[PDB]
């Protein structure tokens, strides 16, 4: 788990996200899609996006980025006590959306990249350690639900 001090860092970093949730969400998804084009293919409603310019210009992508980061932020504020929030996300992503756990690894990495890119010099070594732990916990708890479903 995370220490209280680590959770405090996580939620302090998250305050940065909340100042522009759509902008952060958009950049995370663009980072995912551009670094790993296979992920774009899981989104019927974004596979029409052929270029990063089109991605950047997509208001619906920004909207989805808001949905995604709002869900994650709710989960993080539970500080690990997230079974009720996390279980349904794990199940929709395995059974409906067919998202292998690797892609959750990719988006976790994208979140770390975007934080540095949008806040250069303001996402310190302690903060990165804490956020990384929180994202691994999230990923690891999803992985447990995936195993339950025999998904992947
Ligand atoms: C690589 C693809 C992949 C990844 C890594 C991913 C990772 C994450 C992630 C990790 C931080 C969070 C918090 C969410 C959160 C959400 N995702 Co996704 N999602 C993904 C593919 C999808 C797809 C596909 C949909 C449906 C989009 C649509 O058509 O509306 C989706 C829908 C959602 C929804 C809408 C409700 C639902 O369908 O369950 C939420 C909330 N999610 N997602
Ligand atoms: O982009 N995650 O749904």
């Amino acid at each position: 788990g995370l220490s209280d001090g680590e959770w405090q860092q996580v939620l302090n970093v998250w305050g940065k996200v909340e100042a522009d949730i759509a902008g952060h969400g958009q950049e995370v998804l663009i980072r995912l899609f551009t670094g790993h084009p296979e992920t774009l293919e899981k989104f019927d409603k974004f596979k029409h996006l052929k270029t990063e310019a089109e991605m950047k210009a997509s208001e619906d992508l920004k909207k989805h980025g808001t949905v995604v980061l709002t869900a994650l932020g709710g989960i993080l504020k539970k500080k690990g006590h997230h079974e009720a929030e996390l279980k349904p996300l794990a199940q929709s992503h395995a059974t409906k959306h067919k998202i292998p756990i690797k892609y959750l690894e990719f988006i976790s990495d994208a979140i770390i990249h975007v934080l540095h890119s949008k806040h250069p010099g303001d996402f310190g070594a302690d903060a990165q350690g804490a956020m990384t732990k929180a994202l691994e916990l999230f990923r690891n708890d999803i992985a447990a639900k995936y195993k339950e479903l025999g998904f992947q």
